[PDB]
């Protein structure tokens, strides 16, 4: 069974060691790492460390040129975002925001589902999508204890909303960070063309329209009620009180978060040095000295180190670094130029079809693998193709990144779906039926976004000189 | 009180922003980070992230040139060592080795203390010194429940032995890794002159002699017994049984550890690419597929990801990276050349005095700060001095690294001393009296090592061209 998945490649190492052309060796590396990505027999971060273990033997890079690539500005940006998210989770803040929103919108099962989806998307924009599901699903259970075709709807709404809302912030989730990293590496002359501001402008409207379509679809398939308008409130309120009053530390973390947002947007409404990573580190550092209590001599802070050592996806960081290393090795060996020399005859094809086909393919493929793995595997190929056919790479690379998060079925695809299914009445057939359509929805919305307004944001109708 | 420690430096930022010479700005950065190092009001890894937050504003480096420096071959070497250590701790192996050794040596309070110190040093060579103390101190308590001048001796023996034994492996603890990193950065033409093999050869004899002197001293100050020969055995044996038999997974992790050691030594008893980091990653990766049980289809491994996400000092990794970034900024701005131009007139001095004085100073100073912080602050200065006075840098840099771990008092200096003091009868006066002398012992032993055999290992009698 699962033994061949790590012993069979040993057959090829003595065959590929000689192979008097390095792009073959890099290709074998990438294929092996993909096979391990899709199969979690071995973890992900572990496989992200293969490049240092393989590029040397294949005489591609040293252990220095490759290991230097495992931490760059993107990774520390993501790390700062994660730390801020940890501060938010530490104090039951996201629960307070959630309950306030739910009580404002009202308990009307239609508007109820709308509020759940909207707040889940807004929280997922910064707050580690799985965490939001963990926070919210107990609320749904508490509601429902007070139709087997209804529980499925809201339970799926949480996960779909989270996976969608994560695509509205450049931290958000892995794939967007991967896009930023590959843009920096493959296209360094594109110094700062895809930043937090521009990408947010591109993505947030797309997120909103996808969320609208999703709410409509899930209100169709499952729901084509005075107590549940009332006895749901008596649960929301009693859960609200348990948080207690406004909890002074919550205020300070909110202020720090607002400052982060303002600094990210403001710089980009000269010999620049001050990339967004500096801002993230600014606020993350600041989150260790602030008191969390009234000084009336600051014994108490609001964030210690032990929790953030416990609660941070470092494996994700190493995963990104593996992507960086793969891109560097491909650029060095000679594989990228080779692919760009094999994808020449696509010059006759309409690019819109290319974009749509590849986005659909990625949305399908991410439903078995992880999102970030899918992205970091696919993006360099599309980049080389775009360079070859006189096309702007972003045209292809943005929709792929937005699509890699479209894991709307297969609970193994993304943890949130697993968490939702763990509570029972969400038979996988329901998930597949409701997920394929939403994959299509997301693809169409993304294509609309790229061909409508992304043009002017990124100047996609012309062939930039930063893709020679 | 502790408020000025992070608000007073704000006075100087608008004063130092202009400062038409960049070495002043880098110096202010280093001073501030030192002040935060010595004062744990803010954690350590957080302060290690200041360089990305400061070098840009001071127009020294971008956010890319500096953030690229936070992960290099040294850090991943240390990470692999940490992961292997985690595998060891996972299965109660180090306890099994310990009990076997203790039962072999015997329960004779003299030889008992000797066995405790020796095994603690041997385990600390790879196994995260604090962990060994946590493992062993309960054993001492169990023994002693079955002289208030005796408990102090063994209780201090654990911590001293751990802090000494950590200086015998290039993973070991932070300072040695810092030395390797600074050698790579400041002196890159010294490609691989300080590796695991050479440094181990230099250090292990020094560790042995220091441990001998320490055992002698602690047998002097406190201890200038049939039951404790007997009723200690009835505790060791009954603790041994609780581990059960040899626990098949233990065997596999031992085999992996042996393979790691053999690969580290063997390569160094051509266009090299295969540095020790590759080996560490090799074995660390291997530690995720091995079964830990009889396959009789490998449901069970021996190391999952969640534990190593929980139990790994990542803050240490970021700390090292901060050291790397500081060194890069100093080399870029113009500060290193400036220091080398101010330390010219030391050409008239005997280098032996320089080495001894600086080693003593570092051994004193590390008893309030952390070891790794002390090292990464001090080493570039000594390097610049050595370049200036026609001297081999290693002469000065090795003893400083070995000395930074000589935290033989001030429980705040190093966690092991804190753990020992947490159990009571180790009044701080005793610790100081017994610790200053051992600082002197360590300094003398290190000086003997450098001036005796380190010469031939590193060719310290000549001025290498890799220090121009
Ligand atoms: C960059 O552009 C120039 C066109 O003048 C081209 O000759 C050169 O090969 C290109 N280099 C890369 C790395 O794309
Ligand atoms: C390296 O050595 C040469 C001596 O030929 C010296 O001129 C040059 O300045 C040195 N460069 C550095 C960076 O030490
Ligand atoms: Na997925
Ligand atoms: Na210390």
């Amino acid at each position: 069974s699962f033994v061949i998945l790590f012993v069979t490649p040993l057959l090829l190492l003595p065959l590929v060691i000689l192979m008097p052309a390095k792009f073959v060796r890099c290709a074998y590396v990438i294929i092996l790492m993909a096979i391990y990505w899709c199969t979690e027999v071995i973890p992900l971060a572990v496989t992200s460390l293969m490049p240092v273990l393989l590029f040397p033997l294949f005489q591609i890079l040293d252990s220095r040129q490759v290991c230097v690539q495992y931490m760059k500005d993107t990774n520390m940006l993501f790390l700062g975002g994660l730390i801020v998210a940890v501060a938010v989770e530490r104090w039951n803040l996201h629960k307070r925001i959630a309950l306030r929103t739910l009580l404002w919108v009202g308990a009307k099962p239609a508007r109820l589902m709308l509020g759940f989806m909207g707040v889940t998307a807004l929280l997922s924009m910064w707050i580690s999508n799985t965490a939001t599901t963990a926070m919210m699903v107990p609320i749904v259970e508490a509601i429902l204890q007070q139709r087997k075709r209804l529980c499925k709807a809201m339970t799926l709404c949480i996960c779909y909303a989270a996976s969608i809302g994560g695509t509205a912030t450049l931290t958000g989730t892995g794939p967007n960070v991967v896009l930023l990293g590959q843009m920096n590496e493959l296209f360094p002359d594109s110094k700062d063309l895809v930043n937090f501001a521009s990408w947010f402008a591109f993505a947030f409207p797309n997120m909103l329209v996808m969320l609208l379509f999703a709410w409509l679809w899930l209100q169709f398939v499952y729901m084509r009620s005075k107590k549940n308008e009332k006895a749901a409130l008596k649960v929301l309120q009693e859960e609200y009180r348990k948080l207690g009053p406004l909890s002074f530390a919550e205020i300070n973390v909110l202020i720090c978060f607002f400052l982060l947002v303002i600094l990210w947007f403001s710089r980009d409404p000269e010999t620049k040095y001050v990339s967004d990573a500096t801002v993230a580190i600014f606020v993350a550092t600041l989150l260790f000295i602030v008191p969390s209590q009234k000084p009336k001599f600051y014994p108490p802070p609001l964030l210690d180190w032990k929790v953030t050592q416990e609660k941070v996806p470092w494996g994700i960081v190493l995963l990104l670094g593996g992507g960086f290393a793969l891109a560097k090795g491909s650029e060095a060996s000679g594989l990228s130029v080779w692919m760009g020399k094999q994808m020449e005859p696509l010059h006759a094809v309409p690019p819109a079809a290319i974009t749509l086909i590849l986005s659909l393919l990625v949305a399908v493929f991410t439903e078995c693998t992880s999102n970030v793995a899918t992205t970091t595997l696919f993006l360099p190929i599309f980049a080389s193709m775009s360079r070859s056919i006189g096309l702007n790479p972003l045209y292809i690379m943005l929709p792929c990144t937005l699509s890699a998060s479209f894991a709307f079925m297969l609970p193994v695809a993304t943890p949130p779906n697993a968490i939702v299914f763990t509570y029972g009445h969400l038979k996988v057939a329901d998930m597949v039926k409701t997920g394929v359509i939403m994959n299509i929805i997301g693809v169409f919305c993304v294509f609309l976004a790229v061909n409508t307004w992304g043009r002017a944001i990124f100047d996609l109708d012309h062939f930039p000189d930063w893709a020679n």
